[PDB]
């Protein structure tokens, strides 16, 4: 099977009512104290408004939750408060809901985010590290609370670059970790989807997001955004393999019995496993160094259980440029 090397035990060593989101109840409070202001955006389950707290004029994001299960929501809304305080995971100010109709809101922390198609080419070196630091701390929380985010994308991680603030949102998707637990691979969002979603391996583990957290390096250094642009799941796959190698895919797969949808014979082809390297160019050389193609090569790994962890990755040398400006 597979397990996470880390953080295999959060929650099994914390009180069920930790993990056990479907249980969880949350306390939901007045919608009606919250001015939706501008909607944001619109995922599958909710849509995302700016909003301002007109009892305290707190300007928040309001994510109201879609007509999903309840359990989805439990499981945000649990994970989020599991999260609560966690270093740059959006923070969850409340849970509300429209008084009258029992919608379920989430309210965010406001995060002025800049947009990352302009962000990620404009990002320094020490931009990339930093913000990649920066999720990492989110991501090596939320694992640390046996939290898998599963959706690691750009659109997930708010970047208030004015500010140098993070923030990993839309938890969503996000699922307590428990070994051996068999995950719907219907996660993450195709170009960040780790091989494992890919090939359907449910096994998986917080990994995942450092697989996603991964592609986000790797197209913020070589600003190839989305670094691995699938058109569909299985050619995410094949632009993994392509960039991976595919005896190293195979090789992943024979170490986790997995066997590839078959559809994959007439597609995944044979690639050589590429250099990190190839992907640097002219515009993006100052943006990778050893140490960032190191990093990506420890998180852009077929296995996700050789992934650096997020704590691995955010003690890589990459950032140590981020650890010593964070001190000193
Ligand atoms: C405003 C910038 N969009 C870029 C994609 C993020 C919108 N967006 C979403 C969420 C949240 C946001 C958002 C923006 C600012 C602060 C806090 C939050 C959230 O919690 C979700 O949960 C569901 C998906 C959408
Ligand atoms: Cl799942």
């Amino acid at each position: 099977g597979s397990r996470a090397r880390v953080y295999a035990e959060v929650n099994s060593l914390r009180s069920r009512e930790y993990w056990d989101y479907e249980a969880h109840v949350p306390s939901w409070g007045n919608q009606d104290d919250y001015q939706l202001v501008r909607k944001l955006g619109r995922g599958k389950y909710s849509e995302v408004f700016e909003a301002i707290n007109i009892t305290n004029n707190e300007r928040v994001v309001v994510k109201i939750l879609k007509p999903v299960k309840k359990k989805k929501i439990k499981r945000e809304v649990k994970i989020l408060e599991n999260l609560r305080g966690g270093t740059n995971i959006i923070k969850l100010i409340d849970t509300v809901k429209d008084p009258v109709s029992k919608t379920p809101a989430l309210v965010f922390e406001y995060i002025n985010n800049t947009d990352f198609k302009q962000l990620y080419q404009i990002l320094t070196d020490f931009d990339i590290r930093f913000y990649m630091y920066e999720l990492l701390k989110a991501l090596d929380y939320c694992h640390s609370k046996g939290i898998m985010h599963r959706d690691v994308k750009p659109h997930n991680v708010m970047i208030d670059h004015q500010q140098k603030k993070l923030r990993l949102i839309d938890w969503g998707l996000a699922e307590f970790y428990h070994p051996a637990q068999e995950y719907n691979v219907r996660v993450a969002s195709r170009y960040f989807k780790g091989p494992e979603l890919l090939v359907d391996y449910q096994m998986y583990d917080y990994s995942l997001d450092m697989w996603s957290l991964g592609c986000m390096l790797a197209s913020m250094i070589f600003r190839r955004e989305p670094f691995f642009h699938g058109q569909d799941n299985y050619d995410q796959l094949v632009r993994i393999a392509k960039v991976l190698g595919t005896e190293e895919l195979y090789g992943y797969l024979k170490k986790y019995h997995i066997d590839l949808d078959p559809h994959f014979n007439d597609i995944l082809g044979q690639h050589s496993r590429k250099r990190w390297e190839n992907f640097i160019h002219s515009e993006n050389r100052h943006l990778v160094s050893p140490e960032a193609l190191d990093l990506l090569d420890k998180l852009l790994r077929y296995d996700h259980q050789q992934r650096l962890t997020a704590k691995e990755a955010m003690e890589h040398p990459y950032f140590y440029p981020v650890v010593k400006e964070q001190s000193q």
